[PDB]
């Protein structure tokens, strides 16, 4: 009789899986991979699209709260930023200060309620917007440092999953954004070869 | 370039499909489904273990409204009341006529923000409580009366779910409650032949 965990998956359309026509994304395969590792895992997708970390800082802790409990095992991943960098009217939709002040205010919170790993932004080429990868870079060095700071683990999949792996390729020949199961699927890999989902699984 | 769609399913451990070990459920298979007829679906897995209907009143408009807006096509589908019916100190969770209550308020609210469809309870044999089918049974019928009244189509799965399905025997082989690929694979073939479903897809 296998042991159970609740995992809640907090973001943006990249944890939602968004452009995977397996409706899998690659929460859902480490998950299918955890239950292959004998847990009964119980997961709880709770990625939105165009989610900033302003949003996510907003509705996260009540709709976690509803899912998870100290009576089981639970553990909280986030994964956001990609929206924070998409430039509106020529101005990033929050900027890098306010995005480092929301990630440490929900990991302050969260570290004092559950487990709680971070995943960084993955790779998004948009046409009118070259400076968009050096913003994205510049973004998840200051993640990993607040992440440093506070013990929570920070899984870096960027360079990762820039070429020659496929994510680009299959969000190119789909809506220029979302890969498909291919990409998905490269990103559960690197999740599953991770220490700290190593070591806490 | 195929029409997006965004689904939002809410309800209890069917709805997120607990027991799959291939961490789609039903929900996850029907848009699998509606990805091969040509849309592109943004899947939004609101179910919660152990929910009733009073718990799903007091959240589900909050949730929805985050993820559905007017400016895309929108659906919200629900399916709950077997926390309902559960006995703890020998009396039901919510009362029949609370289960109604509730029911009325969360579709009448739903009917005039999103198009909205609803689904019965699945079969569960609970040992210690062999009055729980009729209880079921008798609830069913009453949500369908309300369906009715409010011209929101109701799926009753209940019957077609019984035996010589393979859902019972899966649920028995796993923890008692929950099935397995089998169970949830033919809980999404009833849904994808419903003609409320394919009327509107």
């Amino acid at each position: 009789s296998k042991t159970q965990i609740r995992i809640c998956f907090v973001g943006d359309s990249f944890v939602n899986g968004t452009g995977d026509p397996e409706c899998l994304g690659w929460t859902g395969r480490v998950c299918v991979n955890a239950n292959k590792k004998g847990y009964d895992v119980t997961y709880y997708n709770l990625g939105i699209r165009r989610d900033t970390s302003s949003d996510i800082a907003k509705r996260w802790l009540q709709e976690v709260s509803l899912r998870l409990h100290k009576e089981y095992n639970s553990l909280v991943v986030f994964s956001f930023g990609l929206n924070d960098t998409t430039l509106e009217n020529g101005k990033p939709r929050v900027s890098i200060a306010e995005t480092i002040k929301n990630t440490r205010e929900i990991l302050t919170q969260a570290k004092k309620l559950y487990p709680v790993l971070m995943i960084s932004p993955a790779p998004y080429i948009e046409q009118q917007d070259p400076g968009r990868r050096r913003r994205t870079i510049d973004l998840s060095q200051q993640l990993a440092l607040v992440c440093q700071d506070l013990d929570v683990p920070y899984l870096d999949v960027f360079p990762l999953l820039e070429k020659p792996s496929v994510w680009l390729h299959e969000a190119k020949a789909n809506d220029g954004v979302h890969p498909q199961a291919g990409g998905y699927t490269e990103f559960a890999r690197i999740v599953e070869n991770w220490d700290a989902w190593l070591n806490w699984f």
